[PDB]
């Protein structure tokens, strides 16, 4: 019996860390995103006819 | 007839013993939750992911 009411705790260990994780997974996406947009304007600006101001 | 009547005294110290082991299976009782919320706090504690103030 004391067994079994003890797992509660590995439960409660288990929620936090899908916490954790939920909350990594959002910054994860976000970055993602700033990364394309950081290739797409690195890539924008690779080419050399483009003027200093846009440059 | 003097050893028939003495089987009052033997009566008594047996009544006397089963009180005392009663009381001590109450103690018993009690002591085995608490060791058994031990049990669960101690396993709770045992997380690396906690705060200092949970711990």
């Amino acid at each position: 019996s004391a067994t079994a009411a003890s797992m509660n705790a590995v439960k409660d260990s288990l929620q936090r860390g899908q916490s954790t994780i939920d909350v990594a997974l959002a910054a994860g996406d976000t970055i993602t995103d700033l990364l394309g947009k950081m290739k797409e304007k690195a890539l924008a600006a690779s080419d050399t006819s483009l003027n200093t101001a846009s440059f």
